[PDB]
């Protein structure tokens, strides 16, 4: 079978829409070769999108599995409702769940993999899911504890902490929503987001101030994205009605919203507890997540895997061949 990554509506996989919970979600569906071993559900985060897994999608297809691939709510054909309790980690573990469930049956068992913002998902789907993620695995987005306190994320960074995500602010704000808006602004911003710079070196992006406008004029085009992809990142975000990043920078507006569903969980609900495998691939030059940050990730869980790949935070992409090699190994011995 052609293993190489998916190229822009490629033939070799499904585009579906399947409505769930109340909202319209487009997916892709990537179908094995030969019977398949399980169904795998692949999350994208911010700012990517189902193309994301371009690797990884065709290369499980040849491992025998099932793969759907859903863009998430807020990104491309999937809706993206104005409730901001729509894109809370935990309604959106329950779409997961739900579209898994529309896949394999109400007492079915995926693999769930995501990453970034997905990455996140994906351990939430597995704490609040268990009775369905026979295993979960995350890709640069290591397991953040269940929120017992909300604090603004503008008073965490006054006190100097947290300055890795210094860049949500802005996100989460007007900025980035009331400036990129249409093919021109999002082409530029995807230029930005995946490794563009400037004819002096400026970048698009940083941690700390998030997107700069006034370079994405001069940003060059991206180091991890052809021109067919960034092209196809921005046909497809385009999608979305103006301003299109409402939905995608939503998944920065719901701080509080999260809060409140841990708050209850670390009260009231269970701890969080994995008792089925688990795979962590941390990206080395991951500057939006560093790999200190999953830190004391293992008192979590039964059996956990660790890997690290030398690569920026857009790892599924950049070290792809390296991705797969790392979650092929350890899916096959972990189912078994
Ligand atoms: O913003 C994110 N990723 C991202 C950042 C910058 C990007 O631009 C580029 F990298 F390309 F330059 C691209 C993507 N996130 C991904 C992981 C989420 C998981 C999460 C959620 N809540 C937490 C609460 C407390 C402690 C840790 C938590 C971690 C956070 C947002």
């Amino acid at each position: 079978m052609d293993t190489s990554k998916l190229k822009p509506n490629d033939p070799r996989v499904k585009y579906e829409t399947k409505q769930i919970r109340g909202k319209t979600y487009s997916y892709i569906l990537g179908e094995p070769a030969g019977p398949k071993l399980e169904t795998v559900v692949l999350v994208h985060g911010w700012p990517d999108m189902a193309f994301g897994w371009r690797h990884q999608i065709p290369y499980l297809m040849s491992l025998g599995f099932q793969v759907v691939a859903p863009n998430m709510l807020g990104y491309a054909g999937t809706d993206a409702p104005r409730d901001l309790s729509q894109f809370t980690l935990k309604s959106v573990s329950a779409d997961i769940a739900e579209l898994a469930r529309s896949f394999v049956g109400q007492d079915g068992q995926i693999v769930l993999g995501g990453h970034d913002w997905g990455g996140a998902v994906v351990w939430r789907t597995a704490y609040y899911h268990p009775e369905l993620v026979k295993a979960v695995f995350s890709v640069c987005t290591p397991l953040h504890p269940l929120s017992a306190e909300y604090k603004p994320l503008e008073d965490i960074v006054a006190a100097g902490h947290m300055l890795n995500f210094k860049y949500q602010l802005q996100l989460k704000g007007p900025d980035v929503e009331a400036r990129i808006q249409g093919k021109d602004m999002l082409r530029r911003f995807f230029r930005a987001m995946f490794g563009g710079r400037g004819p002096n070196g400026e970048a698009g992006f940083s941690t700390s101030d998030g997107v700069h406008f006034d370079v994405l004029d001069k940003i060059g085009a991206p180091p991890l994205l052809d021109e067919q992809e960034l092209e196809y990142y921005v046909e497809q975000y385009a999608l979305q009605e103006a301003p299109e990043l409402r939905g995608p920078l939503n998944w920065y507006r719901t701080r509080e919203l999260n809060a409140k569903d841990e708050m209850d969980r670390a009260k009231n609900g269970p701890p969080l507890r994995f008792e089925m495998p688990a795979l962590f691939v941390a990206a080395s030059k991951d500057n939006a997540l560093p790999p200190a940050m999953s830190k004391g990730m293992d008192a979590f869980y039964k059996d956990l895997t660790r890997a690290e790949v030398d690569a920026t935070h857009w790892a599924l992409t950049q070290a792809g061949d390296e991705v797969n090699r790392v979650i092929g190994e350890w899916l096959n011995k972990a189912l078994g």
